[PDB]
């Protein structure tokens, strides 16, 4: 979309290439006969002769005079422009201009199915670059990278005195790594620039690239790649630029996915323990109709996709899998169990289709405050796709949003249910328990349950938790657009520790397996009622109704999920 | 503006504290009797009990009970909710809630006239912050800064039980300073936060905020400072966080000036004697009527502006000042970098220019390139948007060598002066068909002679083609057209590795201090008296309103500021 000017003079007859498709500007003035106020033009059926305000049209100041070509051309010089200066002095002068058609193209999959600009929206233009982090060799390895067209109709003889480039720039040739179809190393992480061999008439080259990075503050995410026409007809002057096109990629980013999606594969470990547990957590697989792989003898799956496939990705701190400072800057809270994601939400109108990730940190910055390191959040930050949204999870001992939120699948409203931690429930609980006769029924050490409501401790310690996590419920309700009908609370009893921070009393029911639309809930060990445990009867009496159904198991897994389907390149950031 | 939420129990009696202006949710479903099927809220004058579906509201799993105080509290527990359970089969119970009014404002220059998000545009909200990079002491330092104010109207018992503390990130801290007006050092770039001591009643707080460093690839250039009311009622529990508010800055950027902007004060450097250079110079300056201020016994002046000060700034490699330890190239000089006057483009409108440096045209072995850094600095600043060029094939690498804008009474206000080859050969032409053709030029030469060179006939038209791809990438990315491109004649020679040279003194490098241009001597043919160059340019360039002079050839032009408030485009 970039070529040249050909200015045409009386004196010797001009030569010029004219790539198919681009408008060329013709100097018809700048040489003209001294003395003239008219010009005109018969060129040849394939050359099309565009003029701005024969006729005679004067010589305006600046009368604009494009040319285009039709048919490609075999013959070297063949099209000729000739032009007729006719002034007031004797018949015109005129001028000679031997032209060519030639047609490199340099297609892609800018049409997004599968400008010179990447634009994001249901309607733009853009081809997308998936990273190579995964060990797969020939075909399996033709369907992960992109696929770059270079289709090339010139002359027999035009690549005598002429030669094509492609080279990227000396900023993103570590970020990428290009093949030419066998498959040959053509540019990369060290070779910043490749001239071509092309021979004469028709010869389509096929190329296939690669990213070797993910998004980052270093790396906004967009490659080109360019093609040159260097006219090279002289050995002992530079060679000389006459076409230039480019084309944009964009390197897919890191998807993570919540606990709405269907699940697809769920993995465990050895402690020797499971029998009990793995014995529920199988059954429940082939409840929902999953598969469960063991794994016989800290990390997030997430998805990268591009019009072509859909590779999952593994994050922590084999065939179809993906992977992405360990000294310095190390916490506890720097663990991926302070990360979720939220399902599809509309916040004030804007829509955020994929979900909006959710990680703890402090309130205020201090000197015993903990963080999460400043380089994860900004590579979470780089993939838009998901914007971030901050919580507060410094008041516990463990420092985790997973201790006291959580989301269930849900057949009414937005089609979900926050789920919070309720210290204010479980006392309620108890004492319409206690205001019923069966007040001294055992708990869990062993404690009844006047004896949990008579400590003026533990009830302090607990009235500070709640007001801390009613923080935290604000701020759901307005980076989520949430509302009241979509918020359960989950009884849970805390108590605090050394540096007065937060420990749940009994294992939290809110960090539970969803393995489908029916699930996995740490034991309470709570007071028995009526031949069942009183929470028990409460969370199977709030999640039910719904439509779900829940198991307990007492306690190691991952629930790889379903990619989801709006494609992250039709939302617009 | 965030808040808290508030639960009210019928065993005991609530208390809360309610900032003015923030909508605050109460939960009366929750904590009810088990028996109510309807609820009634009776309130003091200023409690503004909004209820969205004493008409007996009933308890919807989602009715929505929001307050909100018109007025202020001096007295704890001054206005008292009394929720109005009423039961079925039973006589109605009753919650009590003592609110309590607390004003805790964090206002700036969000207007930009004078959501805590920052928006662009006409219509936008945000806060500008200058750097300081000035030796400018108190009364010329509290102009420059930012000016943020806190007010607080609280019950005089509040600040007892409760603390209030202003914070930065762990990330915008060594990017802004905090003072306190005495002005003391309280956040800044090694401590985090810091806890206020406030009386109660009224007082309002000012503070000033400057940054220290200017927006880069690490630096988006936004700084958030946050005011936490905390919670410290009791002395063995942590603290708990109840109200906050924040407030979002923007660090002004670096923004140059083109040639069609009016002079203020000129410069120069009296290495050597330049008697005439220097009488030329003051000439025209006080033509143009710049003062011209001469030292006594490369640098790019550009302007840093906020909504209170207009501050200049001084880039290199009181005013202003803004690296890669060596192994850098020719291309990392001034010469390299240009701002064109503002363009409107497909539509797109650029009011305070685009940039234009040069480069490769493609990269090799041999290729030079600006230095990656300084690339990056400049695409920071998104408000002039740097446009690549190709100056390789030059000797020194500097697009000055080709290009130049000139001030104009016509069109877009300007035309791009561009060296041309092929107008040194026209006129030569000319000159020796009317029969003057042994004029001699500046080794002396005819016109003759350079007229039948065929080894200068083919590196003047490698450079033709150079120059006029440089036109077409000009044409498109400034959209211009051909009715605002004013040729210049200029002859070029190859040398050391088939680099490009000038041959007679470049003209397209000239001095513009407003309609007077200081043109170096072409040093060539005489015919009829005048240099036939000379007559040339003083053909094209003077109808359009300009003057010309002709030195024989450092300096630099400070210009003003387009006054375009830049917070008013949108990048
Ligand atoms: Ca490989
Ligand atoms: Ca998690
Ligand atoms: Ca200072
Ligand atoms: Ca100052
Ligand atoms: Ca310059």
């Amino acid at each position: 979309a970039q070529g040249t000017l050909i200015r045409v003079t009386p004196e010797q007859p001009t030569h010029a290439v004219c790539v198919l498709g681009t408008l060329t500007q013709l100097d018809i003035c700048s040489s003209a006969p001294e003395d003239c106020t008219s010009f005109s033009i018969n060129a040849s059926p394939g050359v099309v002769v565009d003029i701005a305000h024969s006729s005679t049209w004067p010589l305006d100041p600046g009368v604009e005079v494009t040319l285009t070509m039709k048919v490609a051309s075999g013959s070297t010089g063949d099209q000729k422009v000739q032009i007729s200066y006719y002034g007031p002095k004797t018949p015109p002068v005129k001028a000679l201009l031997y032209l060519t058609g030639v047609e490199i193209s340099l297609c892609a999959d800018i049409t997004r199915t599968g400008q010179r600009t990447w634009t994001w929206g249901p309607c733009g233009q853009g081809a997308i670059l998936l990273v190579n982090c995964d060990r797969d060799l020939d075909s399996e390895d033709l369907q992960d990278m992109s696929l770059m067209t270079l289709s090339t109709k010139t002359p027999k003889d035009f690549f005598t005195n002429h030669t094509l480039v492609l080279h990227v720039a000396r900023s993103e040739m570590d970020k990428v790594r290009v093949f030419q179809a066998k498959c040959s190393v053509v540019l990369g992480p060290k070779w910043p620039s490749h001239y071509l061999m092309v021979p004469g008439g028709k010869h389509n080259m096929d190329f296939y690239v690669e990213a070797l990075a993910f998004p980052d503050t270093d790396f906004p995410g967009l490659i080109t790649l360019t093609i040159s026409l260097l006219d090279t007809s002289n050995l002992e002057l530079p060679e000389a630029v006459v076409f230039q096109d480019s084309v944009v990629f964009r390197v897919a980013p890191w998807i993570m996915t919540p606990n709405t999606q269907p699940p697809q594969e769920v993995y465990a470990c050895s402690i020797f323990e499971n029998e009990d547990f793995l014995k529920s957590v199988t059954t429940l697989a082939m409840k929902a109709k999953c598969k469960l792989t063991i794994c016989p003898e800290e990390m997030e799956i997430g998805y990268i996709q591009a019009p072509h496939k859909t590779l999952p990705v593994v994050f922590d701190s084999g065939p179809d899998f993906g992977y992405v400072p360990q000294t310095g800057g190390i916490s506890g809270l720097d663990s991926f169990g302070n990360l979720e994601v939220s399902p599809p939400v509309t916040v004030r109108g804007k829509e955020y289709p994929l979900g909006r990730i959710l990680f703890g940190d402090s309130c205020y910055p201090s000197n015993d405050s903990r963080q999460m390191h400043q380089a994860l959040q900004d590579f979470l930050s780089a993939q838009q796709v998901q914007a971030p949204v901050k919580l507060y999870s410094d008041w516990l001992s463990v420092g985790h949003v997973d201790e006291f939120l959580s989301f269930v699948p849900a057949p009414d409203r937005k089609g979900f249910r926050l789920l919070l931690a309720s210290p204010r429930s479980c006392y309620k609980l108890f004492q319409e328990q206690q205001n019923e006769g069966h007040g001294e029924a055992l708990l869990f050490k062993q404690q009844k349950i006047k004896n949990i409501l008579s400590n003026k401790t533990l009830r302090e310690h607990n009235s500070f938790v709640e007001r801390c996590i009613d923080w935290n419920r604000e701020l759901l309700k307005r980076e989520l657009g949430l509302a009241e009908s979509d918020i359960i609370d989950i009884p849970q009893l805390f108590k605090l520790k050394e540096f007065s921070k937060a420990e749940a009393f009994f294992p939290n029911m809110v960090n539970m397996l969803v393995l489908g639309k029916h699930l996995g809930i740490p034991k309470p060990f709570g007071p028995v009622i009526n031949g069942r445990c009183c929470l028990e009867e409460k969370v199977c009496s709030l999640l039910e109704p719904l439509g779900l159904q829940c198991t307990f198991i007492n306690d190691g897994t991952n629930v790889r999920r379903k990619p989801f389907s709006f494609k992250w390149w039709n939302m617009v950031p």
